[PDB]
DNA sequence: ATTCGCAGTTCGC
DNA sequence: CGCGAACTGCG
């Protein structure tokens, strides 16, 4: 099972690593063969030998070019003769490939910027993560002293806990009498003690949340400090640290550092990303917090040590068992892609579909289009229409049916063939024609895209029939992943060819397909109001609610089947509509907001302010609450006697102020930000002192008692003392509860007087 | 660094 | 003032 590539350099020529563990042992594997290269395109043959004698610098010795070949290669589904670069080092084309590219008689290069080694894994047909190999795990967490603004790492770390299936324990070099504490003199020796276990156990993947910015940069000021090698590396290396944007990654050769913070990120849509949420999110169980000044506090005056000994105790073993829960997601998600668990699980969905592409492009001679340069991407700033929102009649339903295409978008990319190179492809004997943006697509033969995404579900169907027959828990439990993973990876598709960065970027196919998506949800509604006296309450993109306004329940579900027949008769090929269920009520306040209950008695909410993590968990509570009442028994004055006694609550300051925090992420660097609202301005102070602040950070803030702009009022949650700030009862009645709860009412005829 | 369509709050002028 | 720009996070 391969892990891993790189390369390395001797007497100039790369070598690449392949890091793999068979049947329990760690195995390097080189190869010395492979040869870097791009692609030229030339107007005439003959111009092969002045870009022969093209060269640059590097390191103090030319680059020249070493070898050429001429290939006949499928650009867009047509046909290109491109002249193939060979190199001697990899370094070698980001020195010269300008050079090619200005010269006259070169037209354009090709596929240049595709890393060596995951260029092997390509070339080459490897995939990393095959395989039913158990890996070995290993979590580790630290415990710092932090201050006021002293620059980072300017203290000490304090403590280094690490867990696995043998347990959680801790290194600490002072005494704390607990049995899963392991006691040295200094914190050298405690960061010596680390390497020592880390290289008895062995492990494959290293777990962390965070290392990528914190735990690794942290550990290397140390260790500069104390003269130590940190060489965590399987071949003696210390983390390389390579950037990413903004952000750091940290990679450990030889293991996988598995960083939870990207993954966790992209896979759960959470208000907060603190360690303590994530675990109580995705495990159901609370998990206790103690804060850098109770840790500073503790070790300074030596007292309840005990306290931060267990919290760092508790931050391995969750980031253990938190690993355990998402490897094999990412495992899956690394076989699908064809790229490294580092890579692939630190990539956005976007950079994923591309590699995917790269992948297959290769295994079918298909040269690939280059990333826009400055002045092309700027083209496609240019926007097109996206879903179909229908005007909704609000207010409260009764025995709705909710009705939904499966899989529209790619459905519909492989029904038509919507695809750059059959878009608008002359000759073709059949073509599909889209709705309003009106481009042809050729049929006679299958598009590159919509082949690959045809594949997909094809594989994706499969699996599911082999894993209902199969009685063994483990490959179940494999093929439920990549299962799940390829659904994701299906409906990337769309979003990938409206996406300007994207190399098989195609602004109108991205059309025609929401093109064709409109008008197969608006023409479903309107047959299900003619033919069938329906009458469509709701409708986002992709499905809607429907009911007969006055009918058995069982009259609107038999009518319901009844017409899915209808339809899936006049619908082409694989668009289909499917039965999602059926919902006893539902209230529907506005375009984007709305929430029904299933028979069972279970609640489902979309876009209304329960799910945003920008209010506070007060107006979510209740907001929730008279939905509940009016949902299950319909009961109006229990949701107005529940606002009442909120407000009154609130009003007499008895509501905990762990209910009033509200969460806005920061979009940009402070210093852009055109207008600074309550969060920015919170960001800014907090700039002001020693804390740093990124893209991405999510600032939890307050509202105390004042007037004027709330901003000035606000103050970040963790700096919230009750014995010296009172918090304001008035905003979070008059701008978080009573607006988010008048909407709803707002239909019972009260109005926002009737409710404080 | 997937797309667009949209509700809704804070804040300046 | 009332409005509109700025901004956010949602499906
Ligand atoms: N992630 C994403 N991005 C952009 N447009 C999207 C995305 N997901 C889904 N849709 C489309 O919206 C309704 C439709 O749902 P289908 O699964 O049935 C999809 O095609
Ligand atoms: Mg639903």
């Amino acid at each position: 099972m391969i892990l891993d590539t790189d390369y390395i350099t001797e007497d100039g020529k790369p070598v690449i690593r392949i890091f793999k563990k068979e049947n329990g042992e760690f195995k390097i594997e080189y190869d010395r063969t492979f040869e870097p290269y791009f692609y030229a395109l030339l107007k005439d043959d003959s111009a092969i030998e002045e870009v022969k004698k093209i060269t640059a610098e590097r390191h103090g010795t030319v680059v020249t070019v070493k070898r050429v070949e001429k290939v006949q290669k499928k650009f867009l589904g047509r046909p290109v003769e491109v002249w193939k670069l060979y190199f001697t080092h990899p370094q070698d084309v980001p020195a010269i490939r300008d050079k090619i590219r200005e010269h006259p008689a070169v037209i354009d290069i090709y596929e240049y910027d595709i890393p060596f080694a995951k260029r092997y894994l390509i070339d080459k047909g490897l995939v990393p993560m095959e395989g039913d190999e158990e890996l070995k795990m290993l979590a580790f967490a630290i415990a710092t002293l932090y201050h006021e603004g002293e620059e980072f790492a300017e203290g000490p770390i304090l403590m280094i806990s690490y867990a696995d299936e043998e347990g959680a324990r801790v290194i600490t070099w002072k005494n704390v009498d607990l049995p899963y504490v392991d006691v040295v003199s200094t914190e050298r020796e405690m960061i010596k003690r680390f390497l020592r276990v880390v290289k008895e156990k062995d492990p494959d993947v290293l777990i962390t949340y965070n290392g990528d910015n914190f735990d690794f940069a942290y550990l290397k000021k140390r260790c500069e400090k104390l003269g130590i090698n940190f060489a965590l590396g399987r071949d003696g290396s210390e983390p390389k640290i390579q950037r990413m944007g903004d952000r750091f990654a940290v990679e450990v050769k030889g293991r996988i550092h598995f960083d939870l913070y990207p993954v966790i990120r992209r896979t759960i849509n959470l208000p907060t990303y603190t360690l303590e949420a994530v675990y109580e999110a995705v495990f159901g169980q609370p998990k206790e917090k103690v804060y850098a000044e109770e840790i500073t506090t503790a070790w300074e005056t030596g007292e309840n040590l005990e306290r931060v000994a267990r919290y760092s105790m508790e931050d391995a073993k969750v980031t253990y068992e938190l690993g355990k829960e998402f490897l094999p997601m990412e495992a899956q998600l690394s076989r699908l892609i064809g790229q490294s668990l580092w890579d692939v699980s630190r990539s956005s969905t976007g950079n994923l579909v591309e590699w995917f592409l790269l992948r297959k492009a290769y295994e079918r001679n298909e040269l690939a289009p280059n990333k826009p340069d400055e002045k092309e991407l700027a083209r496609r700033r240019q926007s097109y229409e996206g879903g179909y929102v229908k005007e909704p009649e609000r207010g409260l339903w009764e025995n709705i049916v909710y009705l939904d295409f499966r899989s529209l978008y790619p459905s519909i990319i492989i029904t038509h063939n919507v695809s750059p190179d059959t878009l608008n492809r002359e000759g073709c004997k059949e073509y599909d024609v889209a709705p309003q943006v009106g481009h042809r697509f050729c049929k006679d033969f299958p598009g590159f895209i919509p082949s690959l995404l045809g594949d997909l579900l094809e594989e994706r169907q499969k699996i599911k029939k082999k894993m209902k027959a199969t009685i063994d828990p483990i490959e179940r439990k494999l093929l439920d992943y990549r299962q799940r993973r390829i659904k994701i990876l299906a409906n990337s598709y769309y979003g990938y060819y409206g996406y300007a960065r994207a190399r098989w970027y195609c602004k109108e196919c991205a059309e025609s397909v929401t093109a064709w998506g409109r008008e197969y949800i608006t023409m479903t509604i309107k047959e299900i109001e003619e033919k069938y006296g329906f009458k469509v309450i709701y409708s986002d993109t992709d499905g809607f609610f429907a009911t007969i306004p006055g009918a058995d329940a069982e009259t609107v579900k038999k009518k319901a089947m009844e017409f899915l027949k209808y339809i899936n008769a006049k619908l082409p090929g694989a668009l289909e509509l499917e039965y999602e269920g059926f919902y006893k009520r539902g209230f529907f306040v506005t375009k984007k907001k709305y929430a029904v209950i299933d028979e069972e008695g279970k609640i489902t909410t979309r876009g209304l302010e329960i799910v945003r993590r920008d209010w506070s968990e007060i107006a979510k509570e209740t907001q929730a609450r008279v939905l509940e009442a009016l949902l299950k028994d319909g009961d109006v004055e229990k949701a107005v006697r529940i606002v009442k006694e909120v407000t009154e609550k609130l009003s007499k300051y008895e509501v905990p102020p762990e209910k009033l925090v509200i969460h806005i992420q920061i979009t940009r660097d402070l210093k852009d930000y055109k207008a600074t609202g309550p969060h920015v301005a919170v960001a800014k102070r907090l700039a002001a002192r020693g804390v740093k602040i990124r893209p991405g950070t999510v600032i939890s803030y307050i509202v105390l008692k004042g007037s004027g702009r709330i901003g000035d009022r606000a103050i970040p949650f963790d700096e919230f003392d009750p014995t010296k700030h009172k918090y304001d009862a008035e905003y979070y009645i008059e701008n978080q509860v009573l607006p988010a709860v008048e909407r709803i009412l707002r239909a019972f005829g009260y109005r926002k007087e009737d409710l404080r």
